[PDB]
């Protein structure tokens, strides 16, 4: 990378705001994945939406790879500068605006996290619930189209992603939905602000998102059930989404999981597969959805609800921090993760057969999951220097994929694709699919130099 280009980026940044130091971009060149480190050329932290443009036409103009970065919390490379170039850093741009809480919408800029636009919303009686376990950009998590526990009834990105702000690879601005415009529903054109989401920085850069915003629950409660296998714990869940109970939360943990959690956060649970439950409502709403629920959870086995404020925010820290605890059962260990998402009613089939396979080979698994989507992650620990590891744990993960897919499922319901996936997004969509993606990528990005080596 040649000193004119990089005298070029100070102009546009600022000094202090362009690094080709070495430790800094290895900081940037991989994720919370397994995924190799690749260090980017540069990194640099645009300090607002000219600057991002300004960056962008020259990297891209120079034919100079731009990788977007958030909070780096991804878990498929997605940041790993696999051809080099130029990392973005968008975290600097930190603000909350356009705060409309009588339209139940907001703008965030991608500093913003989800921890600080809720504390940003307390005493308004308004939250936004997307909720991964990693304190994520929320601008990260649209490029991701993440989801969280909160998802199964109040929607993933995609649901709650009302118009993004974003910054095409060669630096033109699009407000995908128009600039400034907030509302619930419009026929009007073709979506863009859809084809963003889930781009994985692929398509653009996003420098702002606005998102809606949900009333706080009248009241919540949440419990904890314990059961004698992993049949009888997806049973109860694919029950009680056909009885139609409009659960807030429920997440499953198998016993290798509950375990690794009670280590790592102290919490006490019995060692079994576990649903965590969280029920939102009146008292007269709560009392009906616990009735109903408690009643499938017992046909199947379960125990006695464990009721947990302060244990309630213990209970979920310690889900959200499912993957630490994981990656603490072998310490110095990273891991992969599934991701793949099915037909409810297929669910049951492939967690047995998946806990079934995970007993039957080498390796080291938890599983962990959204199951009131019908998603869920299997959790494989890594040795960095084991080799043959690697690749069962590839060829692992890689045969759970292609069963999803053989179900008519995804290969993924919320962390994307990054390097990891791209062989199973072929199979997923087949040909046509997979031009047609390739069509839209090229229109937006012809040189190919937004995020290279990711998604297609
Ligand atoms: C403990 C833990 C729990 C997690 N739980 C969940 C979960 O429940 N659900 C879930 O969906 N994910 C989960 N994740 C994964 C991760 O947090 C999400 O994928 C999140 O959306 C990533 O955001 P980020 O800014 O950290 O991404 P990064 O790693 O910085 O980037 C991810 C990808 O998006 C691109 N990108 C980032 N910011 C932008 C931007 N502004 N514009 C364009 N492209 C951009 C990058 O180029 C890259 O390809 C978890 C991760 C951890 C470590
Ligand atoms: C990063 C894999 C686990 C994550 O998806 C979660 O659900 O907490």
């Amino acid at each position: 990378l040649s000193q004119d280009f990089v005298e070029a980026l100070k102009a546009v940044v600022g000094s202090p705001h362009v690094s080709t130091a070495s430790a800094v971009r290895e900081q940037h060149g991989h994720d919370e994945s397994m995924h190799r480190c690749q260090p980017p050329d540069a990194v640099v932290w645009p300090q607002n939406v000219d600057q991002v443009s300004r960056v962008a036409s020259l990297c891209y103009n120079q034919g100079v790879p731009i990788i977007p970065f958030g909070t780096g919390t991804g878990v498929e490379g997605g940041v790993c500068a696999v051809q080099g170039g130029v990392c973005i850093n968008l975290t600097h741009m930190d603000q909350i605006t356009e705060l409309n809480t009588e339209d139940f919408s907001v703008v965030v800029e991608p500093g913003v996290t989800r921890k600080a636009l809720n504390t940003h919303l307390r005493d308004s009686g308004l939250w936004f619930p997307v909720d991964p376990g990693a304190d994520a950009s929320l601008c990260g998590m649209a490029a991701t189209g993440a989801s969280g526990t909160n998802a199964v009834r109040y929607g993933t990105m995609r649901d709650n992603v009302i118009n993004l702000e974003v910054v095409l690879p060669d630096g033109r601005l699009l407000h995908t939905a128009g600039r400034g415009r907030h509302y619930r529903k419009s026929a009007a054109g073709y979506n863009l602000t859809g084809l963003f989401v889930g781009s994985e920085g692929t398509l653009g850069i996003i420098t702002s998102t606005t998102l809606r915003l949900h009333p706080a629950p009248e009241a919540t409660v949440a419990a904890t059930c314990a059961f004698p296998s992993v049949q009888a714990a997806v049973d109860s869940t694919v029950q009680i989404l056909q009885a139609a109970v409009p659960v807030a939360r429920i997440e499953f943990l198998d016993d290798v999981m509950m375990d690794a959690c009670n280590r790592h956060s102290k919490l006490n649970c019995p060692v079994a597969p576990t649903l965590f439950l969280e029920f939102h409502g009146s008292q007269q709403t709560l009392a009906e959805q616990l009735q109903r629920t408690e009643a499938i959870t017992q046909d199947n086995g379960g125990s006695h609800f464990s009721w947990a404020a302060e244990k309630r925010n213990e209970l979920w820290a310690a889900r959200h921090n499912a993957w630490y605890a994981a990656l603490a059962l072998s310490p110095g260990s990273k891991a992969y993760s599934t991701d793949v998402c099915v037909p409810i009613s297929r669910l049951p089939e492939i967690l047995v057969e998946t806990k079934e396979e995970i007993k039957a080979s080498k390796l080291t698994g938890a599983i962990v999951g959204h199951v009131g989507d019908g998603n869920f992650a299997c959790i494989l620990l890594v040795d960095p220097d084991d080799a043959e590891e690697q690749r069962r744990v590839k060829a692992f993960a890689e045969n759970l994929g292609r069963r999803a897919l053989a179900l008519g499922g995804t290969c993924t319901g919320e962390h994307g694709i990054g390097l990891g996936k791209r062989q199973l997004l072929q199979e997923e969509v087949g040909p046509v699919g997979v031009e047609t993606m390739r069509q839209l990528k090229n229109t937006l990005d012809p040189r190919g130099l937004m995020n290279p080596g990711k998604v297609l």
